[PDB]
């Protein structure tokens, strides 16, 4: 079927929880061997989510090559991104020596620090500009260049140096700040302006390694955004736009990383963020 009637067809059956225990049902099970290690405990936030061991980014060390991190590579769109949880007290260095290895520009983050009077990931890149932070264990430096605070987001310039080569790199840091603690946004209209300037940053081009996306646990708000994208992506490419199917562009992503989408309530609101996000771009 179509989307948007689709769509009405859910709401007024109200079923949206069988369509999503269908996903559920269907989703790809593979191994996730490396994660399960006893020396892995401290790297894993939640022990109910790992990466397939198939897809698993590697951090180019000899010790320890494990993060909790995961390719997505979405082949006829011709798009990829790199989906991983809120880095750890233990696993701040880790998280910058992967987006030098992996060459990425930007890192989109879906959380703040605390919520629900909890921490959901470390504070893991600097607040000032003259108090710049060193990773010993991964011989990385991390400055704060610029910090522009809007209603519903922030963007941060950083300057990333290799210590052992110094090289340096500027990475882009887009921050949604606004997403709920309970629930998903009643509009989709800040999260697709937020989409968009991603995109319009370069962020998400060819020319760059994947993007780095990341919420508290990385398969939920993370989930919705690189749904969100492929979909209008695919809808641009083809002749025949109301042939993108949201559930099977899910399931294929699924083949990647475990649990992506996590509630009956984040597959409604990405329905509904790509409707809306398909008028906008055309033509309109
Ligand atoms: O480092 C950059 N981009 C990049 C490329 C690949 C991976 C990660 C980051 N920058 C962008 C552009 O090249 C120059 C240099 C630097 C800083 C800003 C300036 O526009």
């Amino acid at each position: 079927m179509e989307m948007e009637k689709e769509f009405e067809q859910i709401d007024k059956s109200g079923s949206w929880a069988a369509i999503y225990q269908d996903i559920r049902h269907e989703a790809s099970d593979f191994p996730s061997r490396v994660a399960k290690l006893p020396k892995n405990k401290n790297r894993n936030r939640y022990r109910d989510v790992s990466p397939f061991d198939h897809s698993r980014i590697k951090l180019h060390q000899e010790d320890n090559d494990y993060i909790n991190a995961s390719l997505i590579k979405m082949e006829e769109a011709q798009r990829s991104y790199i989906l991983t949880q809120g880095p750890l007290p233990n696993t701040v260095g880790h998280f910058w020596e992967m987006v030098w290895e992996q060459k990425s520009r930007g890192v989109v983050m879906l959380n703040r620090v605390m919520e629900k009077g909890s921490l959901k990931c470390a504070q893991y890149w600097p607040q000032k500009e003259e108090k710049e932070m060193i990773f010993e264990d991964t011989n990385l430096k991390l400055t704060l260049i610029s910090e522009d605070i809007k209603s519903y987001y922030t963007v941060r310039q950083l300057e990333l140096e290799n210590l052992t080569t110094q090289e340096t790199r500027e990475i882009l840091h887009f921050h949604y700040t606004t997403w709920p603690d309970f629930g998903v946004p009643e509009s989709p209209a800040s999260f697709l302006n937020f989409l968009f300037k991603v995109r319009e940053s370069g962020s998400l081009s060819p020319e760059h390694g994947p993007v780095v996306v990341h919420c508290s646990a990385g398969i939920g708000r993370s989930g919705t955004f690189c749904l969100a994208d492929t979909c209008l992506l695919l809808m641009d490419k083809r002749k025949d736009p109301s042939s993108v199917d949201i559930k099977k562009v899910l399931l294929e992503m699924r083949k990647f990383r475990m649990g992506l989408i996590q509630t009956a309530d984040q597959l409604r609101f990405s329905y509904l963020a790509v409707i809306e996000g398909a008028k906008f771009i055309m033509g309109d």
